[PDB]
């Protein structure tokens, strides 16, 4: 699965 970024 993919990375959530930084917000």
């Amino acid at each position: 699965k993919t990375s959530i970024v930084a917000s």
